[PDB]
């Protein structure tokens, strides 16, 4: 009944669902929220070839914009799993079911937690996975941001607008970001360095963070030092429950596909983040996009 | 000397030496002309996310504009060939050498010909490959455009703007363009259509075309048709003629790679139109950039 449902309306989904519906596919395009994905999440986007520099939400209503005119179908909708009927499929939301002769998986990944105490405690009240959502709540605070990617080090560069100081806290003495990403955080008067840490504790009062205990992996010396805001880049989980049954993950939850974004089960695609790769970016989300949205048409065609 | 080397400048390379030069990799891209590749002889592009519709001359320019600010060092070069030296590699261009660790292949395809009689005769005198470089030449005149595919079927709807009529000859019943696109042209009273054909012979003056002798191909019947002009647009041939000898292509020149853009020979690695695949789009160039450029920073970091 739809030739093609793609679940999720981030960078992947989005190019998918352009291109199905440029094949004159009947095509549904589910997201749970805001179409965008990470990119509402990211303040600067500064390698998306085309654009020299562009905010994250504008990106997003960019690649959002011609969707209903090439007849692409937007809904709301929140997976909660899929059935594996062969010559067809049903994907289940909250209050929704819906029959597909293709889906393309396009859901993301999520921040990783710490799993440390006061990380929950501490939610609403000075622990943050996203500085572009909660940075300017910070104005004026020492922030503490805890990884050293990509994620991590330029979203301190970002933060360094609204605090005192930013400190990126990473557990290796080399960060793993992009090199031209390091060299402005070097650069940055407002950015400090804790070298070879990881932390153990967040500490507060009732009402709000206070203070960090971290650790020295090289030589076990513990510290605690006040800080007024945590944000956290560890790195990524998959969001895949609504797939866990069916046999396309790898152990930790990653979808597995070939080089044309097909899994084991035929007629289902998965592109961009939630597929098991190392490589997690706006171009290559794109790129998995379109070669899903090409095999799903030939797929359905076949049929 | 260098550490990467891209040849080529279309959207693949331009992508590819972005990503190396944040990497703080040091970065030479050579192109033989203009930056943008196919994009500047593609009149409008619908399908990059991002933008709605963009001439291609300007997608070109705005992928270009960042390069020189990141560092990449971007150099005119005509490519003629590779040499595999173990841990270096050189390349050659027409005056000059270049010594790299590693090199991303981004250069491309090139127009196929007919290889029919008239064909070069008419070359600079109604013969074109390319509607936006020549359309309006041809003002008012009939046109005809060989091909079923996304470039013949785009190009015809195009010189609407120019033709008194644009004729699309394919050698089958059914386009192979974008469902999106065929509509567009089925509906457009300025495009008619010679199913079933394929031309046989380009006829004219000592000074320009004339008409068109055609074929059947379920019939054999000959016709001979007068046009103005004639545009040819049925596939592609890669453009790898630097390194026939190195054993990195198939059977038509296209090179070979694996899902991460490597070769055979490590440290050269290809991206975009230019490999053996089956599903051409800038969005894919894109991806294949971005792929390759993290693999080269990665075989570099290892050498
Ligand atoms: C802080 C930050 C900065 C970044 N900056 C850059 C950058 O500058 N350049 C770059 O190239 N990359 C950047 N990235 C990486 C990039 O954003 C991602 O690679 C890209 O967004 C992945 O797109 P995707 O479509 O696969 O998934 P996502 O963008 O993750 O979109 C997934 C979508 O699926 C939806 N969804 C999830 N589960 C369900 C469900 N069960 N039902 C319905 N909908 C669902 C989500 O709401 C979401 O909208 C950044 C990442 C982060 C975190
Ligand atoms: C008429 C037309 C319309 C199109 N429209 C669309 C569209 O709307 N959307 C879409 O997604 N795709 C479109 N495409 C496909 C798209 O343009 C290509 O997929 C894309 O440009 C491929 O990029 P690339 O970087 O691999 O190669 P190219 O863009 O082909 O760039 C290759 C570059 O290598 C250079 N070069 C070649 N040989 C050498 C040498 N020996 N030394 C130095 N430099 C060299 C060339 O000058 C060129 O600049 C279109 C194609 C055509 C022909
Ligand atoms: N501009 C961009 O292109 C951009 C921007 C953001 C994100 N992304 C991409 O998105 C993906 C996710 O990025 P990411 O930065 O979120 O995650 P990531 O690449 O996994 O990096 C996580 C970082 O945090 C470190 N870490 C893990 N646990 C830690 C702890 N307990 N204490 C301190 N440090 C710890 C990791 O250490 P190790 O290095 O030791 O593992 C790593 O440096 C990546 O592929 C990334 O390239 C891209
Ligand atoms: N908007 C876009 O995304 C866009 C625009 C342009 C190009 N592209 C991409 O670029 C790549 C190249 O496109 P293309 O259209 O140039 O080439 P293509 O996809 O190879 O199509 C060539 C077309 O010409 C036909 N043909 C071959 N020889 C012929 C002859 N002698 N007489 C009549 N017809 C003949 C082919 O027939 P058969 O179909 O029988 O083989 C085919 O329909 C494709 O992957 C394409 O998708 C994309």
């Amino acid at each position: 009944k739809y030739d093609v449902v793609i679940i999720g309306s981030g960078p992947a989904g989005m190019t998918a669902a352009m291109y199905t519906a440029r094949s004159e596919m009947k095509t549904l395009l589910l997201e749970r929220g805001v179409p965008g994905g990470q990119m509402n999440n990211t303040a600067e986007i500064e390698n998306y070839p085309g654009y020299e520099t562009i905010m994250g939400p504008e990106l997003s209503m960019k690649m959002a914009e011609p969707l209903e005119g090439l007849g692409v179908e937007n809904a709301y909708g929140f997976v909660t799993g899929i059935e594996d009927h062969g010559d067809y499929k049903k994907i289940i939301t909250e209050d929704d079911e819906f029959i597909t002769k293709s889906i393309i998986i396009a859901t993301g990944a999520n921040h990783r937690k710490l799993e440390i105490p006061g990380e929950e405690e501490y939610g609403a009240r000075g622990v943050s996975y996203c500085a572009v959502c909660d940075g300017a709540f910070f104005r004026n605070q020492e922030i503490l941001v805890i990884g050293g990617g990509d994620s991590a080090v330029e979203e301190a560069l970002y933060l360094t607008r609204f605090g005192q100081s930013v400190t990126i806290m990473h557990r290796r003495d080399k960060l793993r970001a992009q090199e031209i990403i390091q060299q402005r955080a070097f650069k940055e008067e407002k950015i400090n360095f804790i070298w070879d840490s990881v932390p153990m504790e967040i500490k507060g009062d009732d009402k709000k963070i206070q203070s960090v205990v971290y650790k020295n992996v090289k030589t076990g010396e513990v510290t605690e030092k006040a800080f007024g805001g945590i944000f956290i880049y560890v790195g990524l989980d998959p969001v895949a429950e609504f797939v866990s049954d069916l046999g396309i993950t790898d152990e930790a939850g990653w979808i597995i596909t070939d080089d044309h974004m097909r899994t084991n089960i035929p007629g289902i695609f998965a592109v961009g983040d939630v597929r098991q790769k190392d490589f997690r970016q706006i171009t290559t989300a794109v790129g998995d996009g379109a070669q899903a949205a090409q095999e799903a048409y030939k797929f359905v065609v076949e049929l």
